[PDB]
């Protein structure tokens, strides 16, 4: 049952955010409550799910991936709550609530943003990880550093920034998609493997195609589902892409051939699950969720 | 013998060195975010964190390469922190090292994922370039340091005091805790990785190091307060009575300039007294007893 398994995700990812952020000065100050508000209401938790299926491939405890996965969603809370800002994409709807800069004003969205970013690398480093060695540590910080600023999350954001009004085409759309998608989904996955010492490595080859695949097809899916779904469902605006002129999937493709494109990257994304398992791997929870990347209404 | 004006720009040059050389191997050069950087983090800037960095690292014989990557990751942290101070939801500056701000040159987004940016480079640093001499306990400590310094225990958390300090004339106590995390917090930083570089000798040194670090740290801002009210535009290379024009909680607002004079002057002192404690292990205090005093005796 793949709705409970995502549901279980959830609860266990808000339960080590929680952990995380506890010991943390200034509870109850604005700018913590944003923080909290960012990365713990709402949310589908769909990395956190994939450093949790990723690493237990391998068989590594939940209670360890914790620390990745919380880090991985970290990343992402700050990513959307700068990403909604008025001189970004201006939203003030997110998660079914009023975004982090409409409760809290701009001032702290901002600087609850910049905290949740620092947070992910606080976690990575001191956060227990009973059987991950220093350098595998070190090699979880150095990828999601890298996949999260200029060369992965940011440089997208900023390709994305520079392409509204300008309707880039299929290239440069894919560049735009992978970074400030793809890049973060990939450094999920890597979190798991690379907690998972030699043999989380040797499937790293192949996973990274695995989340190459389901990172692009997220984010046409996400393009796809700003112009046919609904806002109550979504939790965000409905149609706000066309509203700002961003480039994207259906708005260059239209909506059969991006549908079409997305289903061809599942295709792909199962092809490399399919040689996982011949490395003895049971790729159950990956094959759900990639499926569940392209058939979910929100 | 020692003679700090081209100590300063000998780091200055170090660091922008440094820094530039975790920049080149980026991709999206020439693009307004990837300029954005460079502009926020190498056009102009003093480099005294970085200037910490080193100074800690040479006490205990760390190689000046070495200390490259903490001293850009600092300056990296330092750098976001401003652009993202110098935006209109925030202090709404239009003029910092003597040029426009990030906001006005490039826009308010690419500040914004400029800033973000910087930050990440912080860690990407720390996490892989080359530190010969330092081990992963002590790569991952700084991680940890740099991080917890950086965020809400530290100048992001007295980022947001300070912005609900506006208009709130608040107490002396509580002006403290502002100056502490939003500057403290970082200069502090810039010590412990400085120390940590050193492995084994610099984690001993570390207590008294951090008094130290707490009152130049302290010492940094409230001259910076001082600055805002008596410094010439042109000399600060930012705009004079911005603290004042916002109602901002400061040394000098809340005790007058005298009295926030002598807490600085006080504050060295004591940062003085923690390097005697020091140089009598024998380790040459030099370079930070003349920067604890640079902190105070500058025009900018
Ligand atoms: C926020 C980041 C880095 C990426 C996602 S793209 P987006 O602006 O389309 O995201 P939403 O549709 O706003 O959820
Ligand atoms: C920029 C950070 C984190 C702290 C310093 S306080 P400030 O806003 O007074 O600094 P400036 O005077 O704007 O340089
Ligand atoms: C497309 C994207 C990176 C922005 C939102 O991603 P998401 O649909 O996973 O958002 P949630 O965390 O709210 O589920
Ligand atoms: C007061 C403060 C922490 C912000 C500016 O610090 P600073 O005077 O070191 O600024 P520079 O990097 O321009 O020298
Ligand atoms: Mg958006
Ligand atoms: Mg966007
Ligand atoms: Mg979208
Ligand atoms: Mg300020
Ligand atoms: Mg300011
Ligand atoms: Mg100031």
């Amino acid at each position: 049952d793949f709705p409970q398994q995502l549901e279980a995700c959830v609860k266990q990812a808000n339960q080590a955010l929680s952990r995380f952020i506890a010991p943390l000065p200034f509870q109850n100050t604005p700018v913590v409550e944003t923080m909290q508000y960012g990365a713990l209401l709402g949310g589908k938790r769909l990395r956190p799910f994939l450093v949790y299926a990723t690493g237990h491939m391998f068989g590594v405890s939940t209670n360890t991936l914790d620390a990745p996965a919380a880090a991985v969603e970290c990343i992402h809370a700050y990513s959307l709550i700068h990403d909604d800002l008025p001189a970004m994409d201006d939203d003030d709807l997110r998660r079914g609530l009023p975004t982090c800069h409409v409760k809290f004003g701009e001032a702290n969205a901002i600087l609850a943003g910049d905290a949740l970013q620092t947070l992910a690398f606080s976690i990575l480093s001191d956060a227990d990880m009973p059987e991950v060695s220093d350098r595998d540590r070190i090699s979880m910080i150095s990828e999601l550093a890298s996949a999260s600023g200029i060369a992965g999350m940011c440089g997208g954001q900023a390709l994305d920034l520079d392409a509204e009004g300008k309707h880039v085409p299929l290239d440069a759309l894919e560049r735009i998609h992978r970074h400030k998608t793809g890049a973060l989904i990939r450094a999920a996955v890597r979190l798991g493997a690379l907690s998972a010492g030699d043999k989380g490595r040797r499937a790293l080859p192949v996973l990274d195609k695995y989340a190459e695949s389901i990172g692009l097809a997220f984010q046409v899916q996400d393009d796809i589902l700003d112009v046919v779904g609904d806002t109550a469902t979504l939790g965000k605006r409905q149609g706000a892409d066309q509203q700002l002129g961003k480039s994207t999937y259906p708005a260059l493709l239209g909506l059969e051939q991006a549908r079409k494109k997305a289903r061809d990257l599942i295709d792909d994304a199962r092809q490399s699950l399919k040689q996982l398992a011949e490395q003895s791997l049971d790729t159950s929870a990956l094959e759900a969720l990639a499926d569940y990347i392209i058939q979910r209404n929100k």
